[PDB]
């Protein structure tokens, strides 16, 4: 499978992102996409010809505008989506850090009462607000009453791993498959 990696730029600079990305692309010789209305177009193109989105979670990832977009756009496109904490191993400065917030806790959705549309929300610091960088969209899929008119945080939907705790060295390819 072709994997879209989503991340804070600072985690690229600190050689945290490359630990996971190099495992997939070099060690396992697979292929990745990633970015480090125009910028959305670029990201959309990156997400095209991928089937899995992998959010690499560092200290500030939860707060990044285009990480949020990459996640929301990934849902609309029907990508598999997972998160992986990347703070538990040493960065290029030789430091280990505590886990950052789960980006999925800061994003959410609600199905419309007729079940035909999906409304999108993000946490803006003191409240939930309608998400502005991606429009609500039509779901062509069945939407049972038990799913309608209820708010869900994305952390109730997508799975999060830790590279060290969950042994990504042995298990990453299973997480995206």
């Amino acid at each position: 499978k072709r994997v879209f990696f989503s991340f804070h730029y600072q985690d690229v600079i600190d050689f945290r992102v490359n630990v996971v990305r190099n495992h997939w692309v070099t060690k396992l010789n697979q292929s990745a996409a990633g970015v480090f209305i125009a910028l959305k177009r670029l990201i959309n193109g990156g997400l095209n010809n991928t089937s899995v989105t992998c959010v690499l979670i560092g200290s500030q990832t939860f707060n990044r505008r285009w990480v949020r977009y990459e996640i929301m756009k990934s849902i609309e496109k029907g990508n598999k989506i997972i998160g992986i904490h990347i703070n538990a191993f040493k960065d290029k400065y030789g430091n280990i850090k505590s886990k950052g917030p789960n980006p999925f806790d800061y994003l959410g959705y609600q199905y419309s009462s007729d079940g035909k549309q999906l409304h999108l929300y993000e946490w803006t610091g003191g409240k939930w607000e309608e998400y502005k960088d991606l429009a609500p969209y039509r779901v062509n899929q069945i939407a049972p009453e038990s799913l309608r008119g209820k708010f869900y945080s994305l952390s109730s939907v997508y799975r999060v791993y830790d590279w060290v705790a969950d042994d990504g060295y042995n298990k990453f390819s299973s997480w995206v498959n």
